């Protein structure tokens, strides 16, 4: 319960790297890592956002 969100002003990128940082959007959508979650923020106008860092 807070405003902890990642930044994706450099997305989207053609490479996710492959790490594993499951960021759950504020709608409960798990994204493998920051880039996968950041590609949703970029293709969503930022209407996604997250509610908690981790898997939903």
């Amino acid at each position: 319960l807070a405003a902890v969100s990642v930044d994706c002003s450099e997305y989207p990128k053609p490479a996710c790297t492959l790490e594993y940082r499951p960021l759950c959007g504020s709608d409960n959508k798990t994204y493998g890592n920051k880039c996968n979650f950041c590609n949703a923020v970029v293709e969503s106008n930022g209407t996604l956002t997250l509610s908690h860092f981790g898997k939903c």
